[PDB]
């Protein structure tokens, strides 16, 4: 935060909201500074035209050539390099847009890359004589994505964005069987487990999304069963992968091929180009716009009691005031050329090539682009009404969204807003207006989207259960999470929570605890002080001599950083 | 320049000079404002504490460890990744400070990195009952480096730094002979000779400067004299490498190792630590204000007849106002903690691992670090006093630096600006209360620092000849060209010069035309027109279809973006 980069960064930021204070129209502003809405990212956008997040179209930039920064790249012809464009592209991509940038399949595109690297050493074995053809080429080969992914791994963390950031990137994989898209998904996996640095600590990035299907992933016959193992050991290790159902996936998006989240749990809904094929990579999100759910049902008491018809009467007027908030950004973007960010537009990352001056607000209509309607705290919201509303309130939501989506051409989408720090904000907004209202504003913070609350005391499966439904409706973006002791040593009962959410919901994420002690190497949950983690096994309290990942709300981090 | 990481460092930008405005006594504002002076980098200091450019003490960080991002580096196990982690350190430092960034010695810095690739082949080809040990190693060996040298080249032209821009660095090289360094030498100039991209072209930045020395570089027997070769190849098809006499560069500089130049052009002054020891690596310097000669002179007309006595007092005048501008910037340093940026302070990069809450200036301070009085347009001062008075100015001026270190215990010395950009805002600010006055703000900017004009018509020889003595008085920072008609196919005339300038001057680069046709690719130079250059043997004209670059100034680039 001293650091220069992110003094630079702060700067542009104060003239970015100051600008935005003069574009957008007094009422949003009014709306997003109380409370009621809350305008996503104002510090980026409408002072410039970004954009959110999205799929970066790797196959498509490494496939044919492109041009990134001053070098005209060509095709990668060794898996090392592509894994190094890659980790060039994903920076280069970070600093263009002000959200998560995803790289999917990459066990299917980088495949290629791996079978050049064999090729390469087999014709290496046979200039040399060497006495294992088939094994050298296997050990090297072996080795040489090994060491790729784990260039990959560290540059993540070592390159920045413009910003002075580590980018926010997600990688996923598992639907791949061929030999060297096995080998890249246990090469991911295998690093992971290592740990970054000297002292094999959880990395935060990249996030790690392997999908699990029937017939690849998750049973015991299955080809790639072995990485479900793996994958498993790895999550129990340090929380990454996050799985997602193949098979509920597809039904959701309705796409015929597992729809990878742009960032965090941005999903893209099946679209297809004018010659009628499905296009995922490539494609992005305009934004987000998140709505206080609470705060409408608080905002709708007459006295100490709810009124259901003051809220029937705020719920369509904030549902208007959300669309004037998106489709506000969304015409800044009008008369903006290709010239604003070449690696997205003109070179391969959004799947097209535009000529400098073509418009770049074309590229995203009729569907192709995503639009987010933000929302939070179901939870108290219906402790708010008295009763559970969410999976109706979130339906009625997307009733509208259907009307605007026919109105604008935008393919608008219910998204459960990850709010890892609006959680508190809003709670915190509302809480200058209505002071400590019992069970919502008291704990000081709203539970995330349609999430059980996390006081109250249910079973791993009682949860993914009552929450499976809403996978179904918030289909712009969700994820559910389930806590767990440490597990490192009872993969089958972490296998059991994975395989049951993996049947009934979307994108899961089991979150237990990750911590090591530096000085004794204890892979055992520290004991929590009032001052901090103790080692129970060696006493070792002293920050500096431990890693302690939690993933708390969105992301993973060291939770003695923050009180 | 629409691009967004531009946009945003340019909103830092208009607050930075903002905040400067505020911050810089009126006076030398003012002076700024006007052409007396010039305060580079108005638009990050003294708004932030950032330095200028330095020497990265690559040997320190590789050698122990370092944490750069989130990750806790340890020592490279192989060739590849560290130039890779050298390709993310460019990236780091160039976003900590505003100035250029340089990696003296990857030669020697780097060997024992190669010696590691080697041990590995060589258990390798033991490993897999190789035929050719000995042999399997070299090639292997040979391939992993220029490999390796290969991505550092292209990485650095994709890697941007926060400012949304290529980092600018300097990587040198020369006075190595063993094996190891004689490989990465011969690596980075097969490189560059390659070419950058699908196309080859000619690359602006890592700039290289090669050392050339009696009994290593320069003499048919001299070991590394086939390196020469190559290097005079690489020089006359790409303008770099530049090159620096190791006999008079140690001599001026008072190091007994040969200084690579931070950046550009700034030198280092011979300097030690409490234990004796000569630091080179690590080094850096405080920053520039240049002094507007010619203005002085100008200024010191009464009518249309010089003055002489009005000038001396003047020059006094204007001599005390850039100490004092110096002085404010350096000042603003104090209080700045190591928090400000970990990898320069904290990490390996300035040679030295600072607590977080140490004040970073004391680091500087003792001579540590240099400081620059620049000067440009010693030529239109001639002219405007009526003869030439460069060798003695630049003494007078040596003069108060010397008093200035004495009293401030900084380290200043006479810079010869590179004014790629500031050889014509002195002009214009001139121009506007003079008019054009002939000879000197007629043709529309300054002279480069102690250049010979390029309107004047000497050889080669005799031009590196009238300017070579001032290598000697402008210690801080200095550099003499000479231009030549294509030289593709005359390197021993090439060399000619070379061997010239490397006897009688210190850092000498040599800058002819080097075109290249894409359509029917023709390595001559293309024929100007009034509307850009054409292809003479195949009458290209489209820009497109070629790489056009021209030394005009500081830098390499198109000619054919500006006017
Ligand atoms: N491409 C990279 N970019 C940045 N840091 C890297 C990269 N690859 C590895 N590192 C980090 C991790 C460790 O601190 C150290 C490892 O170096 P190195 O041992 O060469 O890696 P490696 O695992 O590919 O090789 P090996 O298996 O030979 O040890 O550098
Ligand atoms: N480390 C790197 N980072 C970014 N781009 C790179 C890197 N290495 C090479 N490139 C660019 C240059 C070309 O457009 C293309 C070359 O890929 P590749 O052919 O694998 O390089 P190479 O020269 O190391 O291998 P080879 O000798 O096998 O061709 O990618
Ligand atoms: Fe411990
Ligand atoms: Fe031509
Ligand atoms: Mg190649
Ligand atoms: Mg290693």
């Amino acid at each position: 935060s001293r650091v220069f980069p992110t003094q630079r960064d702060l700067m542009a930021g104060i003239v970015s909201k100051h600008i935005a204070k003069n574009m957008v129209p007094s009422f949003i502003m009014k709306a997003h500074e109380s409370g009621i809405i809350h305008v996503h990212d104002i510090d980026y956008s409408p002072a410039l035209p970004f954009t959110n997040c999205c799929l970066v179209d790797l196959k498509g930039m490494l496939e044919n050539g492109f041009k990134l920064g001053n070098a005209q790249i060509e095709t990668p012809k060794s898996i090392g390099v592509a894994t190094a464009i890659m980790a060039q592209i994903t920076a280069q991509v970070a600093s263009h847009q002000y959200g998560g940038t995803t790289f999917a399949n990459v066990d299917k595109v980088l495949s290629p890359y791996v079978k050049r690297t064999y090729a390469k050493h087999i014709e290496d074995a046979e200039k040399w004589q060497i006495a294992d053809a088939l094994n050298y080429a296997q050990s090297k080969t072996e080795k040489d994505v090994y060491d790729a992914f784990q260039a990959y791994e560290y540059e993540v963390n070592t390159l920045f964005s413009s910003n002075g950031q580590t980018p926010f990137v997600t990688i996923t994989f598992g639907t791949g069987t061929d030999w060297t898209e096995r080998m890249i998904q246990k090469a991911i996996l295998k690093n992971r487990i290592k740990g970054l640095g000297r002292d094999g600590i959880t990395p935060i990035f990249p996030k790690l999304v392997m999908f699990v299907e029937e017939g690849v992933n998750l049973y015991k016959d299955d080809p790639n069963y072995d990485i479900k193992q793996l994958a498993l050991e790895c999550a129990s290790k340090r929380m990454y992968p996050d799985i997602i159902s193949a098979k509920n996936n597809k039904a959701i998006t309705g796409s015929s091929v597992p729809v990878s989240p742009m960032g965090c749990r941005s999903f893209l809904s099946v679209w297809k180009d004018s010659t009628g094929n499905e296009i995922l990579d490539g494609r992005n999100n305009l934004g987000v716009v998140t709505l206080n759910l609470p705060r409408i049902a608080l905002d709708s008491y007459i006295g100490t009691q709810f009124n259901e018809q003051k809220f029937v009467e705020l719920f369509n007027e904030r549902m208007d005031l959300c669309f004037e908030a998106l489709m506000c950004r969304i015409s800044s973007l009008k008369g903006v050329k290709a010239t604003v960010a070449p690696i997205l537009y003109q070179e391969g990352a959004f799947g097209v090539r535009l000529k400098p001056d073509d418009d770049i607000i074309e590229l995203f209509k009729n569907g192709r682009s995503s639009v987010s309607l933000g929302y939070i705290g179901i939870h108290e919201l219906n402790i708010l009404v008295g009763r559970d509303i969410g999976r109706e309130i979130l339906t009625k939501m997307n009733a509208h969204l259907k009307q605007w989506t026919e109105r604008t051409g935008f393919a608008f989408s219910l998204y459960s807003t990850p709010a890892e720090n609006l959680c508190y904000r809003f709670c915190k907004l509302d809480t200058e207006k209505y002071g400590s209202v019992k069970d919502v504003t008291d704990k000081g913070w709203y539970t995330n989207s349609f999430h059980v609350s996390v006081e109250e005391n249910i079973t791993p499966f009682e949860k993914i259960s009552r929450e499976a439904p809403y996978h179904f409706i918030a289909t712009g973006g969700h994820i559910s999470y389930v806590e767990l002791p440490d597990m490192k040593n009872n993969l089958k009962g972490l296998e059991a929570v994975w395989d049951y959410a993996a049947q009934h919901l979307d994108y899961f994420g089991v979150n237990m605890p990750v911590d090591k002690c530096f000085t004794c190497g204890s892979t055992h949950e520290m004991t929590p002080t009032e001052n901090g983690f103790v080692c129970s096994i060696c006493g070792e309290t002293d920050p500096k001599k431990m890693n302690t990942i939690r993933r708390t709300c969105a992301y993973l981090g060291n939770p003695n950083e923050r009180g």
